[PDB]
DNA sequence: TGACCAGCTGGTC
DNA sequence: TGACCAGCTGGTC
């Protein structure tokens, strides 16, 4: 074992309690998917993600549905969507608004919320391309940090 | 914002210090791909990871590569693979022996070793099908805990 | 940019 | 079991 293990058990009860925080509010696992971080903005915004949900979508008080995207600006500056994107999956996009939120490693940001109609440029683009190279699917298409910093509205 | 907020506040210095120990050791996100567990596997183990590797792929200190995978035996009781499996990606998990790690919930419970021989049971199952099947990819085949357990040698 | 490449898993009958 | 059904992202130019 390397000499570092003694500090992993230190911090360890910390951390099961944290897990414990995610289980109250739905998550299942912070160490996949983002979900440690998705507990941050959910706290933060008021959200909520219900059992039987697909993926990272949630919902608010009023019912509305909403996808929730993460980025990491210290690594990268375009959003990943869909390792597979086609019109299948963008329809199941096209009517819910997404709220993207913008992280420094591990430390929240700032958060963006965007509605269908601010993403419909992008939504055009893709669907234009699928068609044209003979309805291949496109591996992860980026959305540019500063789209929506431009075109979003800052909620925190 | 939701009341929780005040707790997650509280734990956040040790959240945050438990990224500087995986970030230490090669581990850009805690959140992502099991990176929070990894780091548990590589402190008990001794591994290092590779700078500009590809995947959770780790080194001993004689060169000699590993894979390692984790399952969090509370839900699942198969390993996942590869989500587009075929014989590209089966050959390069020909050469090297894979870890497993074996979860209840955060918890770690048992880490066990294969050695190439011991998987090239399932290697020519997929391998047989994808030909056979009109070379479509297998989207990811499971490695039961079962056969693991029995062909495996435990480490921890 | 965008366009090309790649990684990590849970669930079901 | 096997063979299907799905999710979350980073990286280079």
């Amino acid at each position: 074992s390397h000499p570092d293990l003694n500090k992993l058990l230190e911090l360890w009860p910390h951390i099961q309690e944290y897990q414990d925080l995610a289980l109250k509010h739905g998550i299942n696992d912070i160490f996949q998917d983002n979900g440690g971080k998705l507990l941050q903005v959910l706290l933060i915004t008021g959200l909520t993600v219900l059992p039987g949900r697909a993926g990272n979508d949630a919902v608010d008080n009023a019912g509305q549905e909403y996808e929730l995207k993460s980025i990491n600006i210290d690594l990268t500056k375009g959003f990943s969507t869909h390792h597979h994107m086609n019109p299948v999956i963008i329809a199941k996009a096209r009517q819910v608004p997404w709220i993207f939120a913008i992280y420094r490693g591990i430390a929240i940001e700032a958060i963006y919320r965007l509605e269908p109609k601010d993403l419909e440029f992008y939504y055009d683009k893709w669907e234009r391309k699928w068609y044209s190279d003979g309805h291949k699917d496109i591996n992860n298409p980026k959305i540019p940090v500063k789209y929506v910093m431009e075109h979003g509205t800052k909620i925190y």
